[PDB]
């Protein structure tokens, strides 16, 4: 399991904002959390939220295994990093 | 946890070769398992190994966390996925 945490300063999220290709708007939500990668510390990662879905409170949580999908060369992927409370 | 399995009949790796831009040779050793993302079957899913590394035995498996890097736009990314026995 991969650890990630939110901090007490990582509460909120931004919002970005655009036009598509053929003329529906969209908005992306991103909050930004420390994932434990093995190193000395832990490293600063963007998540990017689905749709309807309030910034995760601070705390302790892992990966869901919705994350993931097969990309197109056969291989996994990350497709949004999905959250859980640990 | 993410579970892998290497089937009996994926007990083998396949090697495709080239060279690189500025002439070096390379090689890549790849091998094929079973990962569970929670729908009715598991999904078929491409490794490629590291070097100096053998084929996984078969059995059961979960990812370790060297899978794992930040990519280029701050997003966690699987740069390969690495195995430990279950």
């Amino acid at each position: 399991m991969i650890k990630v945490e939110i901090k007490p300063s990582q509460a909120q999220f931004t919002t970005r904002s655009g036009v598509s290709r053929q003329g529906k708007p969209y908005s992306l939500n991103e909050q930004l959390c420390y994932v434990d990668l093995g190193n000395e510390y832990p490293v600063l990662v963007k998540l990017t939220l689905d749709e309807g879905q309030p910034a995760y409170a601070p705390g302790l949580y892992t990966v869901h295994l919705s994350s993931f999908k097969v990309g197109q060369f056969g291989s996994l992927m990350i497709d949004r990093l999905r959250l859980v409370p640990a």
